[PDB]
C-alpha cells in the first residue's frame, strides 16, 4: 500500500552496540506498522545514519544524503552543534526537524521546522523550585556538573530576591571520584539541603561518594534535576533514612506503558549491562523513551495528510519539499498520550513547554511516587480516653521507689508527695496515664549556645509528655516556652 | 551571510576553501561559527575566531585559534576587583543565559568567601527596566555588576 520514509541520524563513540536512540527509533517504527489502528494503511520505512558526536561537517552530509534518498521528517542527532546544523538544513529545504533533547534556544534564530520533545527548561527550572518550596527550604546548595546546567537552574537562581532563600552554588568536577574535597566542604559547611543538577550517571557516582562521607543519613535530603532518577540502583541506599526526592516523566504507572518498557527490556537488557555503574540494567532512559514517542506523535500526523509523498531534494539547489508546510503545521498541531504522557507542543515556538510528571522519594521500600506537577497547578502532593504520658523524675521525697512487701507493677512501683498529687488530679479530672522516669534526668534548661532545651522541659516542649509532674520551679525562662500549673507549692 | 543560518555559513566555507584559502576568519556567532570550524578541522584548514562561544570539553575539534579573552580569565578579574573594592554585597545582573556562564567564578564565590549575592535579568528590552531597577532600589542593592552588551 502506501508508504513513508523516515531518516535517522544517531551519534556514537567507537563503534557498536546501536545506542538507546536508535533502538528506540527503529524499535517504534516496527511497532507502529503492526499498529492496525494506527497508519492502517500506511507503512513506514527509514534510512539510518551514524555519526561522530560533535562532528557537525558529518551531520550535515548524512542529512543531506538523507534528504536526497527523499524523508518526510529527520529525527536529527542529539547534541547541540550538530543538532543545530542538521536544523539550519532542514529548515532551508523544508523538511521537519524532530529533536529529543534539549539544546540553547537563540531568540533571534528564524528557524521554523523544528519541534522537540524535550521538557522545556523553563517548566522544570519552575518545578524545581516549586517543589523546594514546598518543603519549606530556606536554605539550600545547588551543585551542577558543567555550564548548561546553569542554565536549567535559572528560575531557581533568581529566587534569592524575591523568595527567601539564601543559597550556595557549587560545580562538580570532571570525574565524580574527585567529588570528596567538595562534599568535605559541605559536610562542614553543615549543607544538608541540596540540589543535584547532572547527568543520572553523574548521580550514581556522586551518591556512593556521599555514602562514603557519611552523608546519606537522615540528616540530608537530595533532589535530583535527573529525569532518569528512576534508573538509579537504590539498593544501597533505602535502609539509610537519606530523603531522596526528584521527578520522572516516564508514565510508569500505566499499564499499557509498563508492558511497553518491559518488551523494550528484553530485546536491550540481552545485551552489555555493568556492575559498578549504580544503574539498573535495561531499564529505558529518557532520552528513548522520547525518540520512541517522537516517532508516534509525528505519525498522528502522517494520518491526517495522506496526500503526502517523499521528494528527493538536493542541498545544492534552494528548492524546498512542497509538503514540509503543511506537514510541520500538523506535526505542531498533534496531541498524543506517549511514554512520557500527555505530548503537545507550544503554538508559539514548538517546544514542550506543558507536561504531566510524577514526583517520586525514597521510601524504605524503594523509589515511590508522592504527587505530580505540571505548570498549570503546580504541585499536587497526596499526602479523649488516651492515657496521659506524665514525666518525672526521682527526687525525695516528691517521687522514689516505693518499698513494699507486696508485689508492684507498672505506676504502683513509684510513691511520694508528687505521685499522691497526680493520683488526686487523675481522680478529679478524670485521666488515666503513665509514669516515665526522663531519660537525661533534668529538669530542664536551655543550652547556652545551640538554644536547645533538654530534661522534662524539653519532653514537654516536643509533645513526648503530655505533664510534667516533679517540683518543677516556675521560672521566667521556662514559662516562655512551656505551660505551668499554678503552683501546689510556694517556698 | 544570515546571521544564524548555519547551512548557508556552510556553504560560503566550503565555496572558499574551493577557491583556496589558507585561513577561514569564520562568522561571530555560535551555530554558524560551529559549523565553519567543523568543516575546517575536516579539511585541516585553520579557522580565525574573534569571539566567545561555549567549549565543549568532549570537542576535538584542533584547528581554531580563539582571539577573545577567555571568559575563565575575565570571570576571575571581576572577582578580583569586586575583593579590592570590599563588597560582601553584590548584585549580579545579567542579559541572556550566556551572562551566567561568563560569571560563574563570580556566582560560586559565595561558598568560599563572604559575599551575598542577588541574581536578576535583564528583559528583552531596557525600556522595561524600571520595576527591576525599583527593586534594586527598595533592596537597597547599591553594589552592582552588569553582564550585558555595552548597547
Ligand atoms: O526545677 C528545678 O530546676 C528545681 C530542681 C530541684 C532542685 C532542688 C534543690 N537543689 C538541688 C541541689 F542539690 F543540686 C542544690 C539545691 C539548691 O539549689 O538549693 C530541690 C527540688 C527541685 C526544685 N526545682
Amino acid at each position: 500500500t502506501h508508504v513513508l520514509r523516515f531518516g535517522g541520524i544517531f551519534e556514537y563513540v567507537e563503534s557498536g552496540p546501536m545506542g538507546a536512540e536508535e533502538l528506540a527509533f527503529r524499535f517504534a517504527v516496527n511497532t507502529i506498522n503492526r499498529n492496525r489502528t494506527l497508519l492502517p494503511n500506511t507503512t513506514l520505512t527509514y534510512d539510518t545514519q551514524k555519526i561522530n558526536l560533535y562532528d557537525s561537517f558529518e551531520a550535515s552530509k548524512k542529512a543531506c544524503d538523507q534528504l536526497s534518498l527523499g524523508v518526510a521528517a529527520i529525527f536529527g542527532p542529539s547534541h547541540s552543534s550538530s543538532a543545530n546544523a542538521v536544523q539550519s538544513i532542514c529548515n532551508a529545504l523544508g523538511v521537519p526537524h524532530i529533536q529529543t533533547r534539549w539544546k540553547h534556544q537563540v531568540s533571534d534564530n528564524k528557524d521554523s521546522f523544528y519541534v522537540s520533545l524535550y521538557p522545556d527548561f523553563s517548566s522544570l527550572s519552575r518545578a524545581i523550585l516549586d517543589l523546594v518550596q514546598f518543603f519549606k527550604w530556606k536554605t539550600v546548595t545547588v551543585v551542577y556538573d558543567d555550564s548548561t546546567g546553569l542554565i536549567r537552574l535559572q528560575e531557581l537562581i533568581k529566587a534569592p530576591s524575591r523568595y527567601n532563600l539564601r543559597l550556595k552554588i557549587r560545580q562538580l568536577p570532571a570525574d565524580t571520584k574527585d567529588a570528596k574535597p567538595l562534599l568535605k566542604e559541605m559536610k562542614r559547611g553543615k549543607e544538608f539541603h541540596v540540589i543535584f543538577d547532572c547527568s543520572h550517571e553523574m548521580a550514581a557516582g556522586i551518591l556512593k561518594q556521599a555514602l562514603a562521607m557519611g552523608m546519606m543519613t537522615e540528616y540530608y535530603h537530595y533532589i535530583f534535576t535527573t529525569l532518569d532518577l528512576f534508573a538509579l540502583d537504590v539498593e544501597p541506599y533505602r535502609y539509610s533514612g537519606v530523603n531522596m526526592t526528584g521527578f520522572r516523566i516516564l508514565n510508569t504507572e500505566n499499564t499499557q506503558v509498563s508492558s511497553i518498557i518491559e518488551k523494550w527490556s528484553m530485546e536491550r537488557l540481552q545485551a552489555p549491562p555493568k556492575p559498578d555503574s549504580g544503574l539498573l540494567d535495561g531499564f529505558m532512559t529518557t532520552d528513548a523513551a522520547l525518540m520512541y514517542d517522537a516517532v508516534h506523535v509525528v505519525s498522528v500526523a502522517v494520518q491526517q495528510f495522506p496526500q503526502m509523498t517523499v521528494s528527493s531534494l538536493q542541498c545544492n539547489r534552494h528548492k524546498p519539499w512542497r509538503f514540509g508546510t503543511r506537514f510541520m503545521s500538523l506535526i505542531k498541531e498533534a496531541h498524543w498520550e506517549g511514554l512520557t504522557g500527555r505530548i503537545t507542543f507550544n503554538k508559539t515556538n514548538g517546544l514542550r513547554t506543558d507536561f504531566d510528571l510524577d514526583v517520586i522519594s525514597l521510601k524504605e521500600e524503594g523509589l515511590e511516587k508522592i504527587g505530580t506537577w505540571d505548570p498549570a497547578s503546580g504541585l499536587n502532593m497526596t499526602e479523649s480516653n488516651r492515657s496521659l504520658i506524665v514525666t518525672t523524675i526521682l527526687e525525695e521525697p516528691y517521687v522514689l521507689f516505693k518499698k513494699s512487701d507486696k508485689p508492684l507493677y507498672g505506676n504502683d512501683r513509684f510513691e511520694g508527695y508528687c505521685i499522691d498529687l497526680l493520683r488526686e488530679l487523675s481522680t478529679i479530672l478524670g485521666f488515666t496515664y503513665e509514669i516515665r522516669l526522663v531519660e537525661d534526668g533534668k529538669y530542664g534548661a536551655q543550652d547556652d549556645v545551640n538554644g536547645q532545651w533538654n530534661g522534662m522541659v524539653r519532653e514537654l516542649i516536643d509533645h513526648k509528655a503530655d505533664l510534667a509532674v516533679a517540683p518543677l520551679t516556675i521560672t521566667y525562662v521556662r514559662e516562655k516556652v512551656i505551660d505551668f500549673s499554678k503552683p501546689f507549692m510556694t517556698l
